[PDB]
């Protein structure tokens, strides 16, 4: 049978564990937020790069063909 | 606080910590997927920049050569 003081002791231990666990949760939530932002910007970066690259290669191929013609 | 009130608060703290641990593992799995996906996107971008540069540079030199060939014959 848990005593009144034992419940007070365990409650304090639980708050210390809870504070420690809440710190780790906010940390991994912070990491989640930056990882998602990095994910979305990398997709926007690789998309603009593909468009920039194909546009410039086409334009260069048009010069080469006209010069040959 | 009464003895039963203490049992309740203690039990409630335990249950909040279990709920918190569950959400932690959920988010951790998300971050593992995002780290994996971001690393590959960064390798894609490096590969694509390299190959586009090779193409553009090669195109620039063919354009240069064709202009110099023309002038040399005019």
């Amino acid at each position: 049978e848990a005593t009144y003081n034992d419940l007070q002791v365990e409650y304090g231990k639980a708050q210390l564990q809870m504070k420690e666990l809440m710190k780790k949760f906010k940390e991994i939530q912070a990491q989640n937020f930056s990882l998602i932002n990095e994910n979305q910007s990398l997709k926007k970066n690789i998309s603009a790069l593909i468009k920039t690259a194909r546009v410039e290669i086409n334009r260069k191929d048009e010069e080469i063909s006209n010069l040959h013609l």
